[PDB]
């Protein structure tokens, strides 16, 4: 049954939806379309229908589908299961925990199909650890998963998979290696692996990845992909305040070529995809050129992961678009995003419409430039945006209010849902052209069954009447209200 949003305002531009132990909000014909609408004024994925008409006339804005122009296939959408997300979720009563996970992972919720999992601690942990902290354990004999994995992350990831109808892909990323493998002997700061790729430090580090995949397999979890390192550029930066491990693109190239690729290929986990970069898109296309023009590294790289944080410095055509033109067979994937990280921003703005529009504007732009997936950061945080051992607080689509056993679903959650619920793995992006200049962001995709989905974000405050033309089925006449977001679905059969 469709239970509606319980709105609550916290003084910002829109409302959150209040969920608790007993209550959370939840969820065509032919010649007919469905519309799902979310507005700043408070509408939350509201369903409505309309006719696909045969003829159309007028000089209004027209968006024409080009279903014969086929682009990338979609891997999917989801978020990260950090220690911080696990702690917050486990601090609710079990019925409330089930409503939180169902929100994300079930068909009654928004159908996430990706989960990013940090390999040992990052800033969103309450302590500083790796899986092999015993000094000079080159053998990795004292390699083990702490309670953070065995009592927190793993059981939650299981509950998620149990609630999913869609098959879920796990993605793993390390922030730092054991400190005895690092030039600087610390989890943070400027510092990289000692020595040079091909050597004992590097074979050990590669072996750790396999050790990690082995331990997760023992608990019956398998990975779709790993990244070669979270934000390699970080550890190049003097003073870096939290867990990091620096690689120049050359160093990453040679690590993948001589150590990490071979070690994964020779393992039971040879089907695991390796993704490179896992950093700002401004580093593209340079990094892809350095890594992929080496045939010894190229043969191990399935794809390129990007983070959104310096987007403003890096227009998508010159970065994502140029990477696709040079390397069309190496998928681009967005693996981390969050709002509220800028020193001047308040970490959590409960009910922020603006932050929701940032998510959807990013997903659309990324999809228009060949990106196959998009992953949020922390699945849930507290009202302060934590916890986080260095107070690097940020926002999250779900905020958990522990002392009240309630959690808030923010507009980011819905802007995300507009994609994740209606764009399953295997969907494919198709062309869409606009009849004239406009302030909308729009993308069209084809489901595996051939049915259409179109998402329209209105970045301006003015209501925009428009028409969507599907070349051999008809016309959808609709209105896109100011600031709103719409998903349209229709069968082309
Ligand atoms: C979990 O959240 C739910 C939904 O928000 C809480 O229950 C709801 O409780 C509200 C008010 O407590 C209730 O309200 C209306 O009717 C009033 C009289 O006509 C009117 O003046 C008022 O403003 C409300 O519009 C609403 O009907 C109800 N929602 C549903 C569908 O249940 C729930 O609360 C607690 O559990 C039940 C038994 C509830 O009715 C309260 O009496 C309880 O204290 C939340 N749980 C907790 C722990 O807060
Ligand atoms: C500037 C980057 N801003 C960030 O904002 C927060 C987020 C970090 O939590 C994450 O661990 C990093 O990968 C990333 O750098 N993050």
């Amino acid at each position: 049954f469709a239970r509606p949003c319980i709105p609550k305002s916290f003084g910002y531009s829109s409302v959150v939806c209040v969920c608790n132990a007993t209550y959370c909000d939840s969820f065509p014909a032919l010649g007919t379309f469905s519309r799902y609408e979310s507005t700043r004024s408070g509408r939350r994925m509201e369903l409505s229908m309309g006719p696909i008409q045969a003829n159309h006339t007028g000089t209004g804005l027209l968006l024409t589908l080009q279903p014969e122009q086929k682009f990338q296939k979609v891997k999917g959408f989801g978020g990260a299961m950090t220690d911080a997300a696990a702690l917050n979720i486990l601090a609710l009563s079990p019925p409330a925990q089930n409503l939180l996970l169902k929100s994300y992972f079930s068909e009654e919720g928004i159908g996430y199909n990706i989960i990013r999992v940090p390999m040992a601690s990052c800033d969103f942990s309450i302590r500083t650890y790796t899986y092999a902290d015993t000094p000079d354990d080159f053998q990795l004999h004292n390699f083990s998963l702490p309670e953070e994995d065995t009592k927190l992350k793993i059981p939650l990831i299981h509950r998620a998979l149990q609630l999913a109808q869609r098959p879920v892909s796990l993605l793993a990323s390390p922030w730092t290696s054991p400190t005895w493998l690092k030039t600087n002997g610390a989890v943070n700061g400027k510092g990289s692996l000692k020595g040079q790729p091909g050597d004992i430090y590097h074979q050990t580090w590669a072996r750790y990845f396999v050790k990690f995949l082995d331990a997760y397999a023992e608990h019956k979890l398998q990975f779709w992909a790993v990244t070669a390192e979270n934000e390699p550029s970080a550890g190049l930066l003097s003073g870096y305040p939290f867990q990091c491990l620096g690689f120049t693109p050359e160093h990453q190239r040679d690590f993948i070529a001589r150590d990490l690729g071979p070690t994964l290929a020779n393992s039971t986990h040879h089907n695991v995809r390796l993704l490179m970069l896992d950093d700002q898109r401004l580093l593209l296309p340079h990094w892809a050129k350095v890594v992929l023009t080496d045939p010894e590294a190229a043969k191990y790289v399935h794809g390129i992961a990007v983070h959104w944080y310096l987007d403003f410095l890096a227009p998508a055509k010159a970065t994502l678009g140029e990477t696709h033109r040079l390397f069309p067979n190496t998928m681009l994937f967005a693996s981390e995003a969050c709002v509220g990280s800028k020193f001047w921003e308040q970490s959590v703005r409960l009910g922020s419409w603006d932050r929701g529009m940032q998510y959807s504007h990013s997903i659309i732009t990324n999809l228009l430039y060949h990106v196959v997936g998009w992953t949020d950061w922390n699945l849930a945080l507290n009202p302060e945006g934590g916890p986080n051992w260095v107070r690097n607080f940020v926002d999250s689509p779900i905020i958990v209010d522990i002392t009240k056993d309630t959690f808030y679903k923010q507009p980011m959650f819905y802007h995300l849902g507009h994609f994740s619920k209606f764009i399953p793995e295997g969907s494919q992006r198709v062309g869409l052209v606009a009849s004239q200049k406009n302030d909308l962001d729009a993308v069209a995709l084809m489901h595996p069954d051939g049915s259409a989905v179109v998402v329209v974000l209105n970045r301006s405050s003015k209501d925009v009447p428009l028409t969507i033309k599907d070349p051999a089925v008809g016309f959808l006449e609709t209105i896109s209200p100011g600031y709103s977001i719409h998903t349209y679905l229709w069968h082309r059969q």
